[PDB]
């Protein structure tokens, strides 16, 4: 019975995913070795030095983590909370992006609707253009709401 | 519980590969955090902004999506056909690369065979090497044509 | 049935991780799409030029793969193995770094331990500060920089 042998094989496939993490460096090699901006480098001989990166690897990881002024490394565990906390103050910009961004969207559809609907509204040609443009333009145009909302929302809490 | 509990255990183990996709985002951070060139940058404190990157995040993906205006977003639908139509016609240069590339080893192979065959060919007071050399030039050279399929195809594919 | 259809599904999940590699080419586009370092212009049509990359692939790959002079294409496979062997001797930088890596860790422990232990030691009138600094300082100071490990081992091991 090989099915059971195949059953654990199902689990091995899970192991395969962890294998992928090394591929991430291969992409970096590809990045330097294949150019820069879209494809539309002789150095690949040197890019093989990526393998040698194992020697170099203490430098990128320890530099921030422990940093030259040793004794700080125990202090760094406390700084990571501070780095997130310090930047999180500005993180509210989330509310910022949808109010401004969504606002422009209302604007282009407004232009498309006013053109098509106004044209169809004329029909007889008396004064339909007045009611169609004023009503649609009144709701979208007046819907304008300046920024500073996040500032007030943040200030009220702290 | 055992096999049934173990079966779902397989998909639970399978679940991580979707989690793994963030590593693609990590590679971006890696490029900056790894000193740019292969692993053979203090700014990671700055990379901490990536947590806050959510604020930045709706602008880069959407900018390409809607362009510098939601009116232009209407334009994106037209250019999308444009990019594919434009690149579909000139894109055939793919064949040109692989056509030349196939040809690349074909040249290396006959040249190597000539060195070995030409030298062993004489094996007496006779000009046997003249025979292996003439066959090399006539067969390889005549195996192709002066006409470029890349150019002819672009002019005959409308 | 059901479980069997679902059993092979894991095998599809294995395919799913293989699917993920394509993201690496996307990451190239994303690097450009992210402005520069993560996310914290009109060129989105230029990122589309990645599709044009099929024609481009001849230029990055041909020079690296076949090089300028011919007969190099077989040479590319041999040199790749050759640089690993050549650079392997230099690969020993693996150990020089771990020695320095653990060495600084001794440093954070040395100043941290002496500061706390020596501070509490003054409570005793005799000369405790002498024994506290001398013992900690003796192990780190004397062990600091023992000798050239990589030079001696690399020179003997070629």
């Amino acid at each position: 019975n090989w099915l059971w042998y195949i059953r654990i094989f199902i689990i091995i496939v899970g192991s395969l995913i962890g294998l992928r993490i090394v591929f991430a460096v291969l992409s970096l090699v590809n990045r330097v070795r294949q150019g820069y901006s879209p494809l539309s480098e002789r150095d690949r001989d040197r890019s093989i030095r990526l393998v040698n990166g194992s020697l170099a690897l203490i430098w990128d990881d320890l530099r921030s983590l422990s940093l030259f002024s040793y004794h700080r490394l125990r202090d760094l565990l406390l700084i990571v909370t501070r780095i997130v906390e310090l930047l999180g103050r500005r993180g509210w910009e989330a509310l910022k992006y949808w109010w401004n961004l969504l606002q422009y969207w209302s604007q282009e559809l407004k232009n498309s609707a006013v053109s098509l609907l106004n044209a169809t509204a004329i029909a007889v040609g008396e004064g339909t253009d007045r009611v169609i443009e004023v009503v649609q333009g009144a709701s979208r145009a007046i819907r304008h709401i300046p920024r500073r909302i996040r500032q007030g929302l943040e200030r009220i809490l702290l």
